[PDB]
């Protein structure tokens, strides 16, 4: 099973129960963004973040009433259209907002349940992916196609170092293919436990596609209420990119020396084959219009991984 | 029965009639559709061998001045960017794709792939989160008809097209509307079938490796290479994988006869196969600029991964 989360007096974290941590219900968002929870129906905001006045510009109490429809009033019937009662947790509704307060905002929208999650982060307004597309498909190999992806990937990003990392029948991890600054330690050829990536972690990562850390060093800021009004339980945050990063991993990313994380799954046969798996030295927030263009290679890697694999075996 | 290709019209090849369909050298048609210009160079040194007849008036350059200039001259700035992204021996299906801001022709595409020692550039005039949002709705369909339904209604969406379908191939490469999404009055195609030889064998071929073409418009005259051979080889010019290509003649008939003025589509390629294609109609000629286009390749490829998953949740 699960062990509670912390804030409802669950035991804490080591490595003699990393399987039992409940990565998706931390109950608190990554600092660069905002998040608002609200019911699938009224378009009521339950839930807010509380550094939700800085992005949205709006006094705490004004929100925490509010309608959807009202502070949403273009977006509130697309969501509601594009995200039916009943559908998968996995999709997901973007927009561009050009907010008062801030520029421009991206949202992203998924539904849980009865839930709808919305995510807002600063956003802004070519040939590289059209590119790197045809690039994957012409690598004559398996190796040869980990090793386009990973220096495609740096190329789009800038990351200090981009791995493709594989999962062998154990859950064992070794990193084939790197693509790295000057100046950097080599991960390439070593291999990791399968502890290092824990299960509840791989499954969460086989249907929640991309996940990051923006700082290792940014403390967690906490949803308020806590626990949805709805259920009186906590608000599952499995497929929000803005959901906090288990401690446990924030430690094991400062440990290397890492400022900065994100990862792409590739999924292969419903199972998860390997990960996209990126490093900054530094705090580094990959805009959203980036992120999904990773979002796309991830596909198109997985594609490309059986099409290969397919002319060994 | 299959047979090899005829040798093309302009080497003295036979005219084509409904006996020797499979035999039309289609990829060597000696000419293009007049929306964009072509240039050959060579592959090494970056000499420019052939153009198309109308490149003077996309280019805004005489052909003498263009022919007597290398493309390290012609293009400073993509030459090195070229050489780089389709070194000697890669596949022809590789390409590079760059905008380019022309004095006489505003913003062109330019589209760059290699055959042997040979560099083919294509150049098309070129002009918010649709594309995320079709990537996740057809995750979530639930089943194949559910899919291919999402799949169709988005391209429509994205290109306005008068009618789109997901064609499928049987076994025997007869093949079958399965989905449509089309505009109010039109005929519906849904469920019908058609012969294995409507798209023949050596287009089923063709069609399995470069995944995107498209007529324009059904009554535009093609515009000649010149020289019509590749003056390297004198042989014909291998435009398989040039989108700009001139479409069968025997082709056109077909869809002028149809009504349509305007035809696209993009491969889905399962497990090495043609499984079928995204096929597009308009009622009128229309261009899709290069950009959307993209955008159907894009989503050509998240169509293949998908109707694998789909049909692997079918035993
Ligand atoms: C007590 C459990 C431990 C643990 C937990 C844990 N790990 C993740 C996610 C990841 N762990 C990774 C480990 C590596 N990073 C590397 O660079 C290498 C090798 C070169 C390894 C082996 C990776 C790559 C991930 C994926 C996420 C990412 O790329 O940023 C989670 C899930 C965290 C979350 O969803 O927020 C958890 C709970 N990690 C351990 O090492 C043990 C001590
Ligand atoms: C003897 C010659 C024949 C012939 C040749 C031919 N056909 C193609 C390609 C296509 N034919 C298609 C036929 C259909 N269009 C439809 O709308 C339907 C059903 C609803 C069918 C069955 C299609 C869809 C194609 C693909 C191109 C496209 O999407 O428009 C070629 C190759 C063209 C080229 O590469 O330039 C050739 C040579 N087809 C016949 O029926 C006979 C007359």
């Amino acid at each position: 099973p699960f062990f509670p989360p912390l804030y409802l007096g669950g035991p804490e974290i080591t490595t003699e129960n990393c399987e039992r941590e409940p990565i998706h219900i931390p109950g608190s968002i990554q600092p660069h963004g905002a998040l608002l929870t609200a019911d699938g129906h009224s378009g009521e905001v339950l839930q807010m973040s509380l550094n939700a006045a800085t992005f949205l510009g709006q006094e705490p109490t004004v929100l925490r009433g509010q309608t959807l429809a009202a502070l949403l009033p273009e977006q509130w019937p697309a969501l509601q259209a594009a995200l039916p009662p009943g559908c998968p947790d996995a999709l997901q509704y973007r927009a561009t907002l050009d907010w008062p307060a801030a520029g421009h905002l991206s949202l992203t929208v998924h539904r849980v349940g009865e839930l709808l999650i919305l995510e807002f982060e600063p956003t802004e307004a070519p040939h590289a992916l059209r590119n790197a597309m045809f690039a994957l498909e012409s690598a004559p190999n398996l190796r040869a196609l980990a090793e386009v992806a990973t220096q495609t990937v740096r190329e789009l990003t800038g990351f200090d170092r981009v791995m493709l990392y594989k999962f062998a029948p154990d859950a064992t991890g070794e990193v084939i293919a790197e693509a790295r600054r000057e100046g950097l330690h080599a991960f390439l050829g070593h291999r990791f436990p399968a502890s290092d990536i824990p299960a509840q972690a791989r499954a969460l990562y086989t249907r929640h596609l991309l996940r990051l850390t923006a700082d290792t060093r940014a403390a967690a800021v906490p949803l308020d209420p806590v626990l949805n009004p709805q259920t009186n339980a906590p608000t599952p945050l499995g497929g929000a990119v803005l959901r906090a990063t288990s401690p446990m991993h924030m430690q094991y990313l400062r440990n290397m020396g890492v400022g900065s994380s994100l990862s792409v799954s590739v999924v292969v046969g419903g199972q998860l084959w390997g990960l996209i798996a990126c490093h900054h030295q530094t705090p580094y927030v990959l805009p959203p219009d980036l992120r999904t263009t990773l979002e796309y290679l991830g596909r198109l890697l997985s594609l490309q991984v059986q099409v290969k694999e397919a002319l060994e075996h």
